[PDB]
């Protein structure tokens, strides 16, 4: 009850809506380049060439990725004092001053506007995915936080469906209707804003620091739908107690230590080769994609619809194969069927005009792409990254993975375009590259780690650690 109502409240707020916005740059996005040029012939009198449209579209799509980076820094700060549920409420007035400065950019004819909004919204997914996680896993019990992982995991994948929903032009993608595609933002924050605040805290959160002993006992009372907690209440204070019996250490100090030397090249080789795999390109440049590919135009917002369904069917899916196949094969497997798919995927833009059903094969690749993806590697480096480290949720970690994370997901969302205008029939290539050397190291390095103590793990890269 309680705690189904909390999950799917907080999922709703924030990564319901980092999805949407993962996703909803596409459709509308011949309308915009069109008001770009017409902003620019207004303000300067001279029309923009077409690479330099390119450019400012490029940097308009990708911007997310640095308002992601300064909020998953920015985070630090704030969860120290601000919690997590004020902090979500933050986050959702974040999300309400970023929508309205979207919805009004059109009329005011100010394309800085829509940047700065974006890097607003962008802060705000850097704010939601470095505060949700640790707010539903604490807000459960032992036996279910994987099962609200998927959870989290699948919200995202139907806010990037709906996404690619709205986008129809029935609906959202006329002339006379796209800007509310960035208005209807509005309503997730308002529902999170009026379902969330008649919730109880984070428990933990209300004993490490906060020592409210009564409004712990009853939050717990309420989440877990019993009046016998003390055990866990007993349970977290003893490791807090042993957390507060361990030293902490810097980002800074954590790359010089040459014992995790091997480790966080590892995790950062891993962020890299998952955020540079180029899904995210995909997610943001379908309808490019999809046209290039021979399609007509007439039935590609319907292709992207199923793209969707597809990558939230495969996270479903997913959610249980996780448990089931492991994490190293599991990994190895999807960058390698990757790669695979994205030579099938190359030979059949390649020689599209030799037959007509060519583009249906297309689109199969594509389908087998994000289902090999999301079943794959979408979810478990988010979990493998803590599993490195002795601690196993490492700060400096997560600061040394998720800058890495945003500043991979900037180059792909600022370089694709260009990508595709130095190759139009073979841009996956470079990515096809990336995603076997990623498979190449990670099979060569990582070992695996399934119901696998820390020690053993960092035996085993000691090994290699030459010390
Ligand atoms: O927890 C996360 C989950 C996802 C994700 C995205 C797409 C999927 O089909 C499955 C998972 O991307 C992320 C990207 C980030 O930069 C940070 C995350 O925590 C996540």
């Amino acid at each position: 009850c309680s705690l189904l109502v909390a999950s799917l409240a907080g999922a709703f707020g924030s990564s319901f809506l980092y999805g949407y916005n993962l996703s909803v740059v596409n459709a509308p996005t011949p309308y915009i380049k069109a008001f770009y040029n017409e902003s620019w012939e207004r303000r300067h009198g001279r029309p923009i060439d077409p690479d330099t449209l390119t450019l400012l579209w490029s940097v308009t799509v990708s911007i997310f990725a640095i308002g992601g980076l300064v909020g998953t820094l920015i985070v630090k700060m704030i969860g120290k004092v601000l919690g997590r549920k004020h902090t979500l409420l933050a986050n959702n007035g974040f999300a309400i001053s970023a929508a309205l400065l979207m919805a009004c950019s059109l009329q005011a004819g100010a394309f800085e506007m829509l940047i700065v909004g974006r890097f607003i919204m962008g802060i705000d997914g850097g704010v939601a995915l470095s505060v949700l996680p640790m707010y539903l896993s604490e807000i459960s019990p032992k036996e279910i936080r994987g099962s609200l992982g998927q959870v989290t995991a699948i919200f995202i994948c139907i806010g990037v469906f709906t996404g690619q929903l709205l986008g129809l032009p029935e609906l959202l993608g006329k002339e006379s209707t796209w800007p509310y595609l960035f208005g209807v933002i509005v309503v997730p924050a308002v529902v999170q804003l009026l379902s969330l605040p008649f919730l109880p805290d984070s428990p933990r959160y209300l004993l490490l620091e906060k020592h409210n002993e009564a409004r712990a006992v009853k939050a717990f009372q309420t989440f877990l739908g019993k009046a016998d907690v003390s055990q866990e209440v007993e349970e977290v204070l003893a490791e807090s107690r042993v957390q507060r019996s361990i030293r902490l250490v810097s980002v800074l100090e954590l790359l010089r230590a040459p014992y995790v030397r091997w480790q966080v090249v590892t995790v950062i080789v891993t962020m890299a080769c998952y955020q540079l795999c180029g899904l995210n390109a995909i997610w943001f440049y379908t309808n490019s994609i999809f046209g290039k590919a021979g399609i007509p135009p007439a039935k590609i917002p319907y292709v992207t619809l199923s793209t969707g369904g597809i990558e939230t069917l495969a996270a479903v899916f997913s959610g249980l194969v996780i448990e089931h196949l492991g994490r190293r094969p599991l990994l190895i497997g999807g960058f390698g069927l990757m790669g695979l798919f994205f030579g099938t995927l190359t030979i059949t833009l390649t020689l599209q005009d030799h037959a007509p059903w060519v583009p249906y094969l297309s689109i199969v690749g594509i389908l087998a792409i994000i289902a090999s993806f999301c079943s794959g590697p979408g979810g478990i480096p988010f979990i493998l990254t803590g599993e490195f480290f002795q601690q196993s949720q490492r700060p400096a970690a997560f600061i040394i993975a998720g800058t890495v994370n945003w500043l991979s997901n900037f180059a792909v969302g600022l370089l694709f375009p260009f990508i595709q205008k130095s190759l139009d029939t073979y841009c996956f290539l470079v990515f096809a590259t990336i995603c076997i050397t990623g498979a190449i190291y990670l099979y060569f390095v990582l070992p695996e780690t399934k119901n696998r103590t820390y020690a053993e793990i960092s035996q085993a890269f000691s090994k290699r650690n030459k010390a």
